[PDB]
């Protein structure tokens, strides 16, 4: 399952993304889109992607930075 | 490989996206992010994602609508 994560702080590392999203399930892959301040996060299960989306979408979880956006992508 | 495709015409279907990106390689999956007018497209090979990124730059698509933006997502 794919999450598009955006409005990340400039220079957020894949390891920081991995820590943030590992709280909700098994992260299979992270692809970085640094010129967009964004990333793609893949979970093993849709149930985990849903929980992380609900938990983190439009949340300023990084201090002194704006709210991170988290959108669940619809396959097919 | 994973491409993040943005600036889609509003309402663009996954069938239309599949048809466009099939011009450059075997499309493995498409995930729609339609509230963002965006999509994630995965190719079987990296060469195809590069070809697609380069060929689509400034190219009118979907009945001569505005070009789309294509960014190659780096795995980690
Ligand atoms: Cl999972």
């Amino acid at each position: 399952s794919m999450l598009y994560v955006s409005n990340l702080p400039v220079g957020t590392s894949s390891s920081a993304i991995h820590a943030l999203f590992s709280a909700y399930g098994n992260v299979k892959d992270i692809w970085m889109l640094s010129p967009d301040n964004s990333a793609i996060v893949s979970y093993e299960s849709l149930s985990s992607a849903i929980v992380a989306r609900d938990a983190l979408h439009n949340r300023p979880v990084f201090e002194n930075h704006g709210p991170v956006q988290v959108m669940l992508a619809k396959p097919s």
